């Protein structure tokens, strides 16, 4: 296991997120169910080739990392929320997760280093 991984993500918040507000939307109103449907739709379009992960993240991620095309940079264990960390360190470079749930919302993660 490396000391640190670098990842990009796409976050979809919902109305029960810890902070239901984002750079792109003043109040998050979507339900948890709707957030997961959006995440699963993005996964399916990335798999078919219809959409590019980094483009989708720039446009639609509720994390301010959207401006960096979803890049979070490098991190070790003990920093991020545990489910995010566990998913990230389980990926190979170039691999993308399924849905990952944290107190922030629902994530897709792409490990880049
Ligand atoms: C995603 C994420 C985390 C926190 C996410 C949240 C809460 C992001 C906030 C974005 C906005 C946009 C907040 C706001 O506007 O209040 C940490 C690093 C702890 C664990 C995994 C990565």
């Amino acid at each position: 296991e490396p000391a640190r991984v670098r990842c990009s993500h796409l976050l979809v918040k919902h109305s029960q997120s810890r902070r239901p507000s984002s750079w792109r939307q003043e109040q998050i109103t979507r339900t948890q169910e709707e957030a997961l449907e959006l995440i699963n739709g993005y996964i399916q379009k990335i798999k078919s080739g219809e959409e590019d992960f980094e483009s989708l993240a720039s446009q639609f991620s509720d994390c301010s990392s959207a401006k960096a095309r979803g890049d979070l940079g490098a991190f070790s264990r003990g920093q991020m929320q545990k489910p995010f960390e566990d998913a990230s360190f389980a990926l190979r470079t170039g691999e993308m997760s399924g849905p990952v749930f944290t107190d922030s919302g629902i994530h897709i993660i792409l490990r880049t280093e």
